[PDB]
């Protein structure tokens, strides 16, 4: 057998969502900052198609790439590569990357707790690992500053009638819409989404992010004390960080309140504090979850293989 | 099974000398420069013992670690880890690292030739790969500036009698001595070295290096035109650049002349140019050799294993 390249990946999933990590074989992308590097990865597409697409990885698969830190205070940097795009920050993946680091030995595992400082495309992230018996049990990450752009704003949907929605950002751009004003959601999702880029034009005060990536159809959230449980659906991960930003923009969640995202295993998260971002209110999310490694692999490519990018 | 860490290595030998390369699992050592990083690797010892020592790697094994470049003009940096020490530059290994990069796909392979700029502990190195049919056939590296410290200097050897020797540096510190003034060698080797560290006390005008690493016993060299063929024993690659430096400090070799080192697969060399360094003359070695990849591996370490550093 012959290959034109070899990447070594350590498989890892967090509460179900796959978040494979590339530990070697791939040179750090060009760019002076991590942000730009992720961009390159998104434009080039060569790397994401090789690992994401088949016959190497079925649909709905994630794979994160470790890159040399570009920020003084950061032990390691990485880029999230979702089957759809390369977001500036992902919850489910910032969890896998945190886990692989510890379970693979790249970072020194301190018990019963170990503190890391990773650097995603969107910005630096604090991480608190709960390691026990040589294994990161639970990972708690301080996501980047999240916020809600528009709130209760009309939306001319060519679908049917007019409904009000809210746009937020908790690692990625979302457009939250109560399934009430909706009455297959996949179809109506693609619709409500595109419409938002048109009528509402999103903007991030610290990154060249200029669009609404997805739409999540939510349902009324219940309260059990300080723990709000919501059965929202586009997956989860950065989904909640965004919703909490809105939930906090409507007085439905105060600082110090823990939000529990639906069980895609229930993704935990808490509103650590409130911060002012780009002349606007923002929350400091605390996503937390459990990730297990699934193995290791070395992907290759035969030069005569008709699917160099994969079908 | 359980492990406390995982390093992914791609096996590679150059003309026989093993030069395995670590592509992932290992975080870049602490230090503002590559030089200092290699040092750390040498002091810490934790990494070199894990990979070099058994039961993971028999004696006489080399393993190079790829590290994020610290020099603007360098696609990749690495540290050489020899079973004895961590030299500032190694020929046989600068060849394997060059090869792995291309054959593993870390670097874009251009045919029929591809130019890289690697960064070893001692300094930047130009590399010219002869790639054909998706495989680096031959690797030509422009070693760091080599030179000869002392020439024909007395040496009080407690062994027997007094002999004259010469000290040089071509990636590492050596003390060349004609087997004529010797009349086994391995035993009287480390013996003549200590003497050099005493009577001749080495110094490199750019690196912390200040001692004689090894000793090579040589005999007269033959000539067949412009190609000098000679026998040497001490580590033949980095030994050449040291030799030529002396052969050049004695008139026994001129710029543009090729030097073929004994086949310990004869390691080729050429004295590209003559430059100045630290106030004294020096040569610009051009090592050449062929390398292949032996495969890939992921080393591990059970916590209950009584040999964490290997015996």
């Amino acid at each position: 057998m012959r290959s034109t390249k070899v990447i070594h990946i350590v498989g890892c999933h967090a509460e179900g969502e796959v978040g494979d990590v590339i530990v070697g074989g791939v040179a750090p992308p060009p760019g002076e900052t991590v942000w730009e590097q992720s961009r390159f990865i998104a434009n080039d597409e060569t790397l994401r198609n090789f690992v994401l697409n088949k016959p190497r990885g079925g649909v709905f698969r994630h794979v994160n790439l470790l890159v040399p830190p570009k920020d003084p205070r950061a032990q390691m940097g990485f880029i999230i590569m979702e089957p759809a795009d390369t977001p500036p920050m992902s919850g489910s993946n910032s969890i896998c990357v945190s886990t692989v680091l510890l379970d693979s030995g790249i970072i020194a595992m301190q018990e019963p707790v170990t503190h890391m400082v990773l650097e995603a495309p969107g910005g630096i992230i604090e991480v608190e690992a709960e390691c026990r018996n040589g294994k990161a049990e639970r990972i708690s990450v301080r996501n980047v500053p999240s916020f809600a752009d528009r709130l209760d704003a009309p939306l001319d949907v060519t679908g049917l009638g007019t409904i009000m929605v809210d746009t937020a950002y908790g690692g990625d751009s979302f457009v939250i819409v109560d399934a009430a004003q909706i009455g297959e959601p996949g179809q109506a999702r693609e619709l409500a989404e595109i419409g938002v880029k048109i009528t509402k034009a999103f903007r991030h005060p610290e990154r060249d992010w200029r669009h609404i990536s997805f739409c999540q159809i939510t349902e009324p959230v219940t309260r059990e004390g300080d723990v709000l449980t919501g059965v929202n659906t586009v997956p989860t991960g950065t989904g909640c960080s965004a919703r909490m930003a809105v939930l906090h923009a409507k007085g439905q969640m105060k600082a110090g309140e823990r939000f529990i995202g639906k069980s895609v295993t229930e993704f935990h998260c808490r509103l650590d504090k409130v911060l002012e971002l780009g002349g606007k209110p923002a929350i400091s999310p605390i996503i937390s979850g459990r990730a297990w490694v699934t193995g290791t692999s070395q992907l290759m490519l035969d030069p005569s293989d008709p699917f160099p990018h994969g079908y």
